[PDB]
């Protein structure tokens, strides 16, 4: 029970976050519009992304061969997937069975004081960041004796941001997302230069015996692996999400041969959306001290690179003045802590004091850890309610020519690692798909990302 001016401003600022379901309805269908704007821009410029025709990129995958199943041997991966990247190693049993081994290094935090924070920074060089992954696969090979020898071995490599693929062996990066800027401010840029080259070349410095076979997107990774590990008479998988520190999707486009496309399977970039998004003042501000201002907008509005930050600023202006010097600092709540609050089975409440405590140094009244709750609460649902929307779009386009039963692979960590928020994409998604919502199946594929890459790998030495 809380102070009258308190609750008045709480009822007007989550005001800002609320998602009737009209709305979302209108979303499903401007995603739907955007999507068949996209399939003809790309038969226009298969090669070009022209942004005032479509916020999507729609970029073509190169993949026409999903797993069978029966894919085997034994290929090493490279899991780049954001502010933390990822070195796997995983073996194929010819059945739908994956054993996988990992090592998580971070980008940001490279041990160098130089260049601010990490290796997104405008200073640091190309070549440093794709030295950097070979000299972490050099390790991982040493580790298993399969390093020494003198015969080449082949990688899959999952580029999660947005290129242009002319082939399975070919990925011109387009735009750094998520917060990179590498080599944005140096003669050795990422943007636009083929990173499977790059990554080819550090592997050449280092001596290490392999070569990169495939780039894909980190959300086609993810349907790979449903797809390889889909059981007998289980549905197949027709789309695959990404809910981490960006947020993205694949899917099984059935026009992909008339819309000129080599691959079956699309990545979308649906980060990128623009159209009537339902902005509030704290999202503007986001978008203004980004690094890539007007530029996936959506995904600032949704992903877990950004949804503490949201809240914090929420925070700031909700308690006002009772707010600790740390409440201002930014960055200082991440995302995670928001899962703490959201998810919280204490009595006292007592896991969500010790999240404000860590990083605002206030003991919360009862009154303000009430106010974190219901911030969480608004924020979170307005990822999930815009994020299940998202899935019905993607579900209704294919669904349009063919409709059936089928299953869509979620992964990031926004979705395994936040039970209330996996809760929450669920519930709104079997409202807007009304009855059919029997017909989409979700299913989680943790490590989709870094195990795509290894069944992608096999398939190849299968043709
Ligand atoms: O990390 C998941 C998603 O985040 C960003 O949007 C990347 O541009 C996109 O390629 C990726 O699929």
């Amino acid at each position: 029970p809380i102070n009258e001016e308190l609750s008045w401003r709480i009822n007007k600022f989550v005001n800002q976050l609320r998602i009737s379901y009209s709305t979302l309805e209108e979303f499903v269908d401007n995603f739907v519009y955007e999507l068949k704007k996209g399939l003809e821009a790309h038969r226009k410029h298969p090669n070009l992304w022209i942004p005032h025709e479509c916020s999507f990129k729609m970029l073509d995958s190169c993949i026409a061969n999903i797993p069978t199943g029966q894919e085997k041997g034994t290929y090493y991966a490279i899991d780049f997937g954001g502010t933390n990247f990822r070195a796997v190693r995983a073996s194929l049993d010819g059945k739908g069975k994956i054993k996988r081994d990992q090592e998580t290094y971070s980008l940001k935090f490279t041990g160098s004081y130089s260049h601010e924070k990490g290796l997104l920074d405008k200073h640091a060089t190309a070549s440093q960041l794709f030295d950097h992954f070979a000299e972490r696969i050099k390790y991982i090979m040493g580790e298993f004796n399969d390093l020494d020898n003198k015969e080449v071995k082949s990688v899959g490599f999952t580029f999660s941001f947005p290129c242009t693929s002319p082939s399975i062996n070919c990925s011109i990066l387009i735009d750094w997302t998520k917060g990179f800027e590498t080599g944005r401010a140096t003669n050795d840029p990422v943007e636009g230069r083929d990173v499977c080259k790059l990554m080819n070349d550090a592997f050449v410095r280092a001596a290490i015996p392999a070569k990169v076979c495939c780039v894909l997107n980190d959300a086609v990774g993810t349907l790979m692996s449903c797809a390889y590990q889909k059981g007998r008479g289980t549905p197949p998988c027709y789309i695959g999400i990404i809910l981490g520190t960006g947020s993205n999707g694949c899917y099984y486009e059935p026009e992909w041969k008339k819309y000129k496309y080599a691959g079956k399977i699309i990545n979308i970039e649906f980060g990128n959306f623009d159209k009537d998004l339902p902005t509030s003042p704290i999202d503007l501000v986001m978008d203004w001290y980004s690094a890539n201002r007007s530029r996936q907008l959506f995904e600032k509005m949704i992903s877990g690179a950004y949804l503490g930050e949201i809240v914090r600023r929420f925070m700031v202006n909700v308690l006002q003045s009772a707010c600790s010097k740390k409440m201002w600092i930014s960055d200082s709540f991440n995302s995670e802590s928001g899962s703490v609050v959201l998810n919280d089975t204490s009595k006292n409440f007592e896991d969500s004091r010790k999240v404000a405590k860590a990083a605002w140094d206030m003991d919360f009244t009862d009154e303000q850890i009430y106010v974190l709750r219901k911030i969480c609460e608004a924020v979170y649902n307005r990822s999930a309610a815009l994020a299940a929307g998202t899935i019905a779009a993607i579900a209704k386009r294919i669904k349009i020519i063919e409709h059936s039963k089928f299953t869509c692979g979620v992964d990031g960590s926004l979705f395994v690692k936040n039970a209330w928020y996996c809760k929450r994409l669920q519930e709104h998604l079997k409202v807007i798909l009304a009855d059919k919502a029997e017909n989409l199946i979700i299913i989680p594929a943790d490590d989709g990302s870094g195990k795509g890459a290894a069944i992608t790998a096999a398939v190849i030495a299968l043709n």
